[PDB]
């Protein structure tokens, strides 16, 4: 009943006893595995009680006095209001745990260090924008990036919700044409029409930072331009390919995801943007080389005078590696925090071992932990993993529209 | 049925075939174990046999025909009289092809219909086994124009031991456990190398010494057979532009011929049925040569390439691994030995998935094994959602026979 988990590079064995605690059901059954799929009243009180028990056991003071006082508080709250309020220390612990529980996050070795910005007193899109801009400024920190989450008001009955319509705080525009192609980021094609629809006058470059479409409960979403000096970008150059700079490639410093829902003890925060720093393959391999993203790999290969006529020259691989080199060099040159996939996966291995001792296991999504280049060159490739859903958790959620 | 999305193009399919999944995998709604390497009698044999016969008669578009009905009754009567049954020759060929077609971890299944099936079911000694295997190797190697083949030795049956090939592949390099705890040759083959010596093989000391075969006939200890060196086609490894690469003295063999899996067809089990195709270059270049627990040559190549191995952010590992994969492809193409790079192999697997969606409404595919070990998202299978499940006929892992 406790899955055996082996590391095939070292031969070491552990058992995931944490998987027993799995809150919610994943997509898999004994008949078929769907691990590779991207998107796989008194209920409130059972989850709330679960979380409080978690919390007090984690500070060692469960069973004891403040524990029961807190439980009867939440009981009375929900009886009075239909919902309840997290203590600020519970929100902090809940945000950290939700990060610590994220199976697809390779950066979780950092989970203890997270700046939680309590925006639960937020009203209006204009205040959200101020919280968000403060977040961006704090997290960017002139390039020495610091992990942060800003928690906007929870969903409540009868009332609408705070939503950030943008998937991330920094998103480059994607424009179609009557030639069908996209200029800019094909991923953001949709939020770009939405920004234009809502009044944004579009740029026409490959790296036009989008406005933020912030939405207050029931209110239409309001367009907000981000101060250029707030949005730190890194122009991309290569240490030895001097023509690489001239490709005009750039990316932004701050990976700040703003469309996921934070769930803590049955409470749901549909707006809680969090940010860390980038792993270099996210930019250099996925964002710039995905066929359905900037898809620049053949451009770079042409500039390297590679033989793109045959797959077997591995021109795709050589071009991809040099784009990742350019990303690493360019971020380092700009003194912007970045981590390469070897360092990050080596740290995740440490995280796995710490979590094995800390709580008997760690939910990890192998397909997402293994980097998108040089998979088996990293130690996570040889690490068996168990994927399960613990709470508190970050969850995907429907789009607001 | 599970909806399955390709994220490169946006296309959506539903895997209705998974609904027919026989045997259970290791996952539950509680927890996914899809990344685990080894996750794992009259009337159940009959449901397995009838389902197989039904598959055979569908494959030739004669379902519900009198030949179909008659064969089912024929199998029924033999199981009732004997507790087992015998495949017809045509069913064995079809069943071996189906087991390949059903292998979720095989990215090379575009080829599944082109399989030479050698019927060795009348084999009776380890010596005849060896002769069948040499024929297999000769046929499949085909002096470097590789041909997919399977030789099927006699099925398991009550009251008689199994035929087994102890080696995990027909061609393996010796792995000599140094007393330091280190290994000279291939660390993956330390156990089988020790069994070879203990069974009378006089070892070598090189890093690419072809192992002898340990062949087990029913109720008989394994017998040692040396492969004729001219049967074992090998490729010296050189790089197209890194001339010092040749000096590393690296080689690999032409023929990937796995010999330790169990073939299951219609509830019958064939514990010895070695099968072979041709290599995808990342198996040699990335896993076999660069796995830290295999030949582990990555640092040495990167040092020789003059890369800064003191910091990971130079991506020296990725650069050295790519050139090693280049060397493998260049060297096999030079030697005129079939090989496919991971880009061609994965593009062809995408075609396979499309063929199989039309043909059977789905395809069992193990994403972690289908995505190549380097450059994963540069290949289209990275962006393809996949459903992993177990169909029969099937190739299955089985215990080591010692
Ligand atoms: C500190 C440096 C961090 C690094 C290097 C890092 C790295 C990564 C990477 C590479 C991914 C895969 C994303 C993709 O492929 O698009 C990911 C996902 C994720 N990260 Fe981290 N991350 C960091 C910080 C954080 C923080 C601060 C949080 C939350 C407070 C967090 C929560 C998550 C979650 C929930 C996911 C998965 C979301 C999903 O299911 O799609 N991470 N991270
Ligand atoms: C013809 C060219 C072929 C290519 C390029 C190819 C490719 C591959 C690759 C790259 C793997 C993963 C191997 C590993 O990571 O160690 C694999 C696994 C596998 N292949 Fe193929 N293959 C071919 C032919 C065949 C044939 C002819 C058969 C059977 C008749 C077959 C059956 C299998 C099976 C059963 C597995 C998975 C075994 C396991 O569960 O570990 N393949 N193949
Ligand atoms: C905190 C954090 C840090 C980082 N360095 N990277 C991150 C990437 C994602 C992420 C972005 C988009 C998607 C869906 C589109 N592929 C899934 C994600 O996990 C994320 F949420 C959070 C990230
Ligand atoms: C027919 C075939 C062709 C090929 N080109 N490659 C193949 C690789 C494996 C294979 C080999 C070893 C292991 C376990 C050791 N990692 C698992 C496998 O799937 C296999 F069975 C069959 C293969
Ligand atoms: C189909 C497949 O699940 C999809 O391409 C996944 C694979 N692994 C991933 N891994 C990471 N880190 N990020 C991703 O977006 C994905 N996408
Ligand atoms: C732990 C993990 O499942 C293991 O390393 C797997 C991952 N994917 C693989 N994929 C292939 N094709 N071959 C392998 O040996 C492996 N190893
Ligand atoms: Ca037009
Ligand atoms: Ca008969
Ligand atoms: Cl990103
Ligand atoms: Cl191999
Ligand atoms: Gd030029
Ligand atoms: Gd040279
Ligand atoms: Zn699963």
């Amino acid at each position: 009943k406790f899955p055996r988990v082996k590391n095939w590079e070292v031969g070491s064995i552990t058992y995931d006893t944490l998987s027993a605690q799995a809150q919610q059901d994943g997509p898999c059954t004994p008949r078929r595995c769907l691990g590779s799929l991207v998107f796989p009243p008194e209920q409130l009180l059972s989850q709330a009680r679960d979380f409080i028990n978690q919390y007090y056991s984690s500070i060692k003071r469960s069973g004891s006095q403040a524990h029961e006082q807190r439980l009867q508080e939440v009981e009375a709250e929900v009886a009075a209001t239909g919902t309840y309020q997290l203590r600020e220390s519970e929100l902090v612990f809940g945000a950290k745990q939700a990060w610590r529980n994220a199976p697809r996050c390779v950066g979780r070795i950092q989970w203890g260090k997270l700046q939680v910005f309590d925006a639960r007193d937020c009203r209006s899109a204009q205040e959200m924008f101020t919280y968000i801009c403060n977040h961006i400024k704090y997290a960017t920190n002139r390039g020495n990036l610091r992990s942060a989450i800003t928690v906007f008001p929870q969903r409540c009955p009868g009332r609408g919700d705070f939503r950030i319509w943008n998937s991330q705080l920094v998103r480059y525009a994607g424009y179609r044409q009557q030639d069908g192609s996209v200029r800019g980021d094909p991923a953001n094609v949709e939020i770009t029409e939405l920004c234009i629809q809502h009044g944004w006058t579009p740029g026409n470059g490959r790296f036009d930072v989008l406005p933020l479409l912030l939405q207050a409960p029931d209110e239409p979403p309001e367009l907000f331009l981000l101060p250029p000096e707030l949005v730190l970008e890194v122009p991309l150059e290569h240490p030895t390919l001097e023509w690489f700079a001239a490709l005009g490639l750039r990316w932004y410093a701050l990976p700040a995801v703003s469309n996921m829902l934070l769930e803590i003890g049955g409470l749901e925060f549909p707006a809680a943007p969090f940010s860390g720093w980038y792993m270099s393959t996210e930019i250099g391999t996925r964002n710039l080389c995905d066929p359905h993203r900037y898809n620049i790999l053949e451009d770079v290969a042409v500039c390297m005078d590679l033989d793109t006529r045959t797959t077997s020259s591995l021109w795709k691989d050589k071009a991809a590696v040099e784009i990742n080199v350019a990303v690493l060099h360019s971020y380092q040159l700009a003194k912007v925090t970045i981590v390469d996939h070897h360092a990050a996966t080596a740290s995740f291995m440490k995280h796995l071992e710490n979590e094995q001792k800390a709580r008997g296991g760690c939910p990890a999504d192998w397909a997402w932990i293994v980097p998108p280049i040089s998979g088996s060159l990293t130690p996570v490739f040889h690490q068996e993993m168990v994927n399960y859903f613990l709470s508190p958790a970050f969850r995907y959620q429907p789009d607001p529209w």
